[PDB]
């Protein structure tokens, strides 16, 4: 039932930007020792800005994700979500409009994280029927 990596790419290649740049803390998938990453944790220093990965729409910006912190979901065309957590401020509402590369927020370490970072997901549902779930951001996120 989940899609392959073949059907994620095909939706999604071209369309994210890297939402910031840093030390990659801990990748995506399971690490073996039973941790499980839904995303990417980026290393930068508390205040740094967080960028869109595209052109969306503010879904959520609160607190209520346990160990998430303040978190940023942004939805996107097609069934795409990212989300942008950990984060020290936010600098845009629900139901703001927003373009890639626009300032979401700034670094944090609120929630379940003992040093600045974002953590950053990408979720995607293949029709409107599905859950939005998460999809390695290696598979779409620029080299």
């Amino acid at each position: 039932a989940a899609p392959t990596e073949a059907e994620i790419i095909a939706s999604g290649k071209g369309k994210f930007a890297w939402p910031l740049r840093g030390d990659i803390i801990s990748s995506f998938g399971v690490k073996g020792t039973g941790q499980r990453n839904d995303g990417l944790n980026i290393r930068a220093p508390q205040g740094t800005p967080v960028l869109s990965s595209a052109d969306g729409e503010i879904a959520y910006a609160g607190n209520q994700v346990p160990t998430f912190g303040n978190l940023v979901l942004v939805k996107h065309a097609d069934g795409w979500v990212t989300a942008y957590a950990h984060l020290s401020s936010t600098n845009v509402k629900m139901r703001q409009q927003v373009k890639q590369g626009e300032q979401l927020g700034t670094v944090g370490a609120t929630g379940g994280v003992n040093e600045p970072q974002l953590h950053f997901e990408m979720r995607y549902a293949p029709t409107v029927k599905d859950k939005a779930k998460p999809v390695d951001p290696a598979l779409v996120l620029p080299r």
